[PDB]
């Protein structure tokens, strides 16, 4: 599977028919619709500053990946009965502004999103395991707009040129996600799905509300990371996202009132 013309998202269910379940992911957030929760606790982001480990092109997109032998980067609260450990963080964005986030908010898209991948190390076993379950997985999603350029993020985009092609890594250590986290934790919550292929149900989606901006020429940086490997007809990774799938009688539950 991929994100070209003839293995994109609109075939994937002919491979994986989960694709078209009852609970998958993205979605289109109408803000309107979504049922303000007050009963959900505070949503905290505990992320230590040296847990990551290294930086990978993965031929699907760009991902960093983390130390997740405890519980020092963990998401913990809002829908969340307990605390889930950050296994990894990658981004799906566009070709041009209009396009290139998951999830959408009334309709709108974003250049780009990233997305924060924790598990349930309390009740499984793996980070594979934990893939597959219900309550395994517990996604925070946060929207990126350009405009300002985003100081934090360019430890991250002056690192991509080194993985420019797919199958390529490298070290990154000492990068805090949170760096990448807005000033507010109001979000959007609802029962979701991976947004990659295996799609299992097994994501608890936490969507912010607010989005972190970067500049033009830090997001032309994700734009110029590659789909192919060095020896082949270089393809540019864009476009790397799922549109958004059939609520089908799915609650969002919003942390505030719009
Ligand atoms: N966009 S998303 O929904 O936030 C997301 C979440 C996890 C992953 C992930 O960790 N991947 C994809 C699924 C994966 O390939 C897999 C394979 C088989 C069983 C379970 C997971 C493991 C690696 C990728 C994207
Ligand atoms: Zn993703």
């Amino acid at each position: 599977w991929g994100y070209g013309q003839d293995d994109g998202p609109s075939h994937w269910h002919k491979l994986y028919p989960i694709a078209q379940g009852d609970r998958q992911s993205p979605i289109n957030i109408i803000s309107s619709q979504a049922v303000y929760s007050p009963s959900l606790q505070p949503l905290e982001l505990s992320y230590e500053a040296c847990m990551s480990l290294s930086i990978t092109n993965n031929g699907h997109s760009v991902q960093v990946d983390f130390n997740d032998s405890d519980d020092r980067t963990v998401v913990t609260g809002g829908p969340l009965e307990g605390p889930y450990r950050l296994k990894q963080f990658h981004f799906h964005w566009g070709k041009k502004h209009d396009v290139g986030s998951e999830h959408t908010v009334d309709g709108k898209s974003f250049p780009s999103e990233l997305h924060l991948v924790h598990w349930n190390a309390k009740k499984y076993s793996t980070f594979g395991e934990a893939a597959s379950a219900p309550d395994g997985l517990a996604v925070v999603g946060v929207f990126l707009e350009t405009g300002d350029e985003h100081p934090s993020m360019n430890r991250l985009t002056d690192a991509l040129y080194m993985v420019r092609f797919k199958g390529t890594k490298a070290q990154f250590s000492c990068f805090n996600p949170k760096s990448l986290l807005p000033a507010s934790r109001h979000y959007w919550t609802y029962p979701g799905s991976l947004t990659t292929p295996p799609l299992s149900e097994s994501v608890t989606w936490i969507v912010l509300r607010e989005p972190i901006s970067i500049s033009e020429r830090q997001m032309g940086k994700f734009r110029s990371l590659l789909f192919t490997s060095e020896d082949d007809e270089r393809i540019h990774m864009v476009n790397n996202f799922r549109p958004p799938q059939p609520l089908k009688g799915r609650v969002v539950k919003a942390s505030f009132r719009a």
